[PDB]
C-alpha cells in the first residue's frame, strides 16, 4: 500500500522548490545522480569500522564505495587523510573536539553574533556545555576580523583549540596568520570550511589544508553534495586518532548510501564544469551585491569575496525580521543576520544574509542579477502582493532545477 | 557526466544482496517507497528547529512531513511525545544522556559481552568516557539477567540513569521490574529498544513505553525503515528538555528526506501485514535456532524469544571471526559476536549472531529453516567450496527482494 499522504507532501515540496527563489546561503540543489545514490540499497548494510576492518560480514562492495569516497576527497582537496563517515557537520566537529580536547579545556571560535557557527562555541550547544568558550568577532570600524585582537585573546586565554571559519563571513580567511597565532600558544588550528568548501575545491578560495591541523566540512552547501559531514587533514597520525572518535567514539553504523552520494558529489566537483559553476556563484554574488547597493542598500564590508553577502537594511529603515517576512511572502527566502554595528537586538537585527549557490545551480547568470535585485527591492518597499508573487514564480519556473 | 564507476559498485551491492543469505540480526531490506522518500528533494531544505518553530523560512511543507512522522510514531507506540530528528541510534542515546546527566554522573547499563550496546557504557565510546559506568551482566548458568543482581548493583552504586535494552540479548525484558528498581534509587529508566522496536509495534514484545521514562530506538532494524534514530516518552515535559539537546545541543539541520522515509516506515508498520511479517520473523528465528541445536550447536540461553540468537562456537574450536569468514565465502552473511563471559576480544569473539528480519522480508518461511541450517553447518565443518556457494545462490535467488 502506497503512503499517498506522505507523497502528496513530497510533490508539494517539489512544487515549492521549483516556484521560488532560494537565496539562503547554505542551500543548494543536488543532482539526480546524487539522489539516486542516496536512495540506493546501500542503506541496508551495517558496516561499522573502516575499509578492510569491519565488524560485519558482507562488506566487500561497501569497502570499495567508502574507499572511493575517501580517495576522491583526498584528490579534490589535496589531503593526506579523510574520514567520510560523519553524519553531519555537527558530528564532524564533535569528533574533532573530543579527539583534541578533554572536558573543561578552552575552545576559541568566532562569536555567534559576528557570524560564527553554533558548533564554534554556543552555550546552548555541546561545545559550550563541555568546554570553556572564548569568542572573537569583527571590528565595528572595519567590519572585518582583527587578527591582533584574535592573537591578544589567544595569549590571554590559552585555548587548546582555535576554530577558523564561520557561517556569515563574506571575506577571505588568512589561514597562515591563524596558524601562526595557534603555534604561538601551542593550540591546534581547526578550520570549519563547511560554507566555502565548494569554492576551495574549485580553487577560488584559499585552501586551509596546509595550515590547519584538521579541517571539517559539510558535503552539502557550496560543495553541492548530500547532507553529511567530512573531515580532512595533512597528518595521517592525527587522522587515526580522529577515526577512533568517529567510531567507536560517537557514531555507530555509517550511512553508506549517503557516503555513496558523497562519492558522486566529489566526482562532480572534480569535473571542469564545477569550476565554471563556482566562478559564476562568486560573480553572481558580487553582481547582486552591487545591484542592491545601487538601489540604496549598504553592503557590509562593501562587497564579498565569496558566495554570500550581508545587507545592511538601515538606509531603508527595515529590520531583518521584517525583510525576511516580506520576502518569504513572495517566494524569496533569505535569513536575517546581525550587522557588525547593529542598533537592534539579535531576534530582530538590521540585516539579511543572501547567497547565490542555489540560484546559480538553476542557471541564473550575472546579467539576470539586476532583475533579482529589483524584485527584492520591490518586495521590501511595496510589500507582498499577488502580482509580485507571480513575477517571482515566472522567473523561477524559467530556470529549471537539476 | 554520469558517475559510472560508483553506480557499477551499487549494482554489485544489489547483486550481492540478492544472491546471498543476509543473516545479520541488525539488518533488513527497506521497501521501494522508503527509498523513494529518502532519495527525494527534501534533502535540499535546511530545517533547523522544530515544526512551527524553525530558524529559516520556506519550511511550511517540511513541517507537515515532520509532524506526520511525529504523530505516526506516537500512534504506533502509544507515546505522548516523539522526536524523529536523531541521525542514528547513537545520537538518540547521546541526546538522552546529556539531557538527564552531567558528565561524571553514574550510568548503569548492560555489559557488552553479555549483550549491551557500545553506547550503554563502553570505555571506547562516549558513554564510558563522559560518565562513570556500572555494568550488569547475565548469570553464568542460565545466561539470563538476574533482576536481584541488577537491584543490588543499583542500590550499591546509585546510578542516575539505568539503561535496559541490548544489541544481542535473545530473551524478553521485564520493564516493570526495571522501573521498580530505578524508582528504588531515584534513577531514570531509559529503554533502548532499537533491536526489538518492530516486535513492540506488532505486539509481540513487551512495550517499554508505560514503564520507561524515555525510550530510544533506531528506525532500521525490526522496524524495517530508513537508517536513523528516534526518541519517545510518555512525559512531554521530559520531551521538551530532550528536544533542546537534539537541537541545538548535539545536531544541526535534520535529514528531512530521511524523516520522510521514517513517516513511510511508520505507515507500513501500522498495516495488518506488518504484524504477520513480525510473527514470521520470530517463528523463523526460533525454528532456525532449534535446527542448529539439533546439529549440535550451542545456542546461548538455549533459544530465543525474539528475532536473534547467539551461537557459542567454543565447543567447535572456531572463533567468531573464523566462522564469519567461512560463511561469508559462501554468501551467508553474519557477524562475529561477543558471547556472555567471552574470553576473546570484540575483534575476534567466540560466537556468531544470527537474525531473521532480513530473510523474512524476502519471504523465507519456517519450513525453509532446515535447509538454511544445513548450509550453515556445512560451511562451518567442511569449509567454503564452490558447490556450496552455488546452492546458497540458488536458494537466495528463488526469493524476491523488495
Ligand atoms: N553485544 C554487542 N554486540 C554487538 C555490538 C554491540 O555493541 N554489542 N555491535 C554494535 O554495533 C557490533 C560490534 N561492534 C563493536 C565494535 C567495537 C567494539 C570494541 O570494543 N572495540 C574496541 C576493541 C577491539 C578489540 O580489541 O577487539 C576498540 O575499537 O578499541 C565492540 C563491538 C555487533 N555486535
Ligand atoms: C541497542 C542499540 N542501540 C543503539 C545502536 C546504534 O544505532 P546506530 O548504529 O548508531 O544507528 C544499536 C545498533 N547496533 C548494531 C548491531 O547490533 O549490529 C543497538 O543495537
Amino acid at each position: 500500500k502506497r503512503d499517498e499522504a506522505l507523497f502528496e507532501l513530497i510533490a508539494l515540496e517539489e512544487k515549492r522548490q521549483r516556484e521560488g527563489l532560494e537565496l539562503i546561503a547554505s542551500e543548494n540543489f543536488v543532482s539526480k545522480q546524487v539522489r539516486e545514490a542516496v536512495g540506493s540499497v546501500l542503506t541496508n548494510k551495517y558496516a561499522e569500522g573502516y575499509p578492510g576492518a569491519r565488524y560485519y560480514g558482507g562488506c566487500e562492495v561497501i569497502d570499495r564505495v567508502e574507499s572511493l569516497a575517501i580517495e576522491r576527497a583526498k584528490a579534490l582537496f589535496g589531503a593526506a587523510w579523510a574520514n567520510v563517515q560523519p553524519h553531519s557537520g555537527s558530528q564532524a566537529n564533535m569528533a574533532v573536539y573530543m579527539a583534541l580536547m578533554e572536558p573543561g579545556d578552552t575552545l576559541m571560535g568566532m562569536d555567534l553574533a559576528a557570524g560564527g557557527h553554533l558548533t564554534h562555541g554556543s552555550r546552548v550547544n555541546f561545545s559550550g556545555k563541555l568546554y570553556k568558550v572564548v569568542s572573537y568577532g569583527v571590528r565595528p570600524d572595519t567590519e572585518l576580523i582583527d587578527l591582533e585582537e584574535v592573537r591578544r585573546l589567544a595569549l590571554e586565554h590559552r585555548p587548546k583549540v582555535i576554530v577558523a571559519g564561520a557561517s556569515a563571513y563574506p571575506r577571505f580567511w588568512d589561514f597562515k596568520a591563524f596558524r601562526e597565532i595557534a603555534d604561538e600558544v601551542g593550540a591546534y588550528l581547526v578550520v570549519d570550511m563547511a560554507h566555502f568548501a565548494g569554492l576551495v575545491a574549485a580553487g577560488l578560495h584559499p585552501n586551509p589544508l596546509p595550515y590547519a591541523h584538521v579541517v571539517t566540512s559539510t558535503t552539502h552547501k557550496t560543495l553541492r553534495g548530500p547532507r553529511g559531514g567530512l573531515i580532512l587533514s595533512n597528518d595521517p597520525e592525527l587522522g587515526k586518532r580522529i577515526d577512533k572518535l568517529i567510531f567507536p567514539g560517537i557514531q555507530g553504523g555509517p550511512l553508506e548510501h549517503v557516503i555513496a552520494g558523497k562519492a558522486v558529489a566529489f566526482f562532480e566537483a572534480l569535473q571542469p564544469e564545477f569550476k565554471e559553476y563556482s566562478r559564476l556563484v562568486v560573480e553572481n554574488a558580487k553582481r547582486l551585491a552591487e545591484e542592491l547597493a545601487r538601489r540604496g542598500y549598504r553592503i557590509v564590508t562593501g562587497g564579498t569575496d565569496n558566495h554570500l553577502f550581508l545587507v545592511d537594511l538601515r538606509p531603508k529603515g527595515l529590520t531583518g525580521k521584517e525583510a525576511e517576512e516580506r520576502l518569504d511572502a513572495v517566494g524569496i527566502t533569505v535569513n536575517k543576520n546581525a550587522i557588525p554595528f547593529d542598533p537592534k537586538p539579535p531576534r530582530v537585527t538590521s540585516g539579511i544574509r543572501i547567497g547565490t549557490p542555489a540560484i546559480t545551480t538553476r542557471g541564473f547568470t550575472p546579467e539576470e542579477m539586476p532583475l533579482v535585485a529589483e524584485l527584492i527591492d520591490r518586495a521590501l518597499l511595496e510589500g507582498p502582493s499577488e502580482a509580485l508573487r507571480e513575477e517571482v514564480r515566472r522567473l523561477a519556473l524559467a530556470h529549471p532545477m537539476p
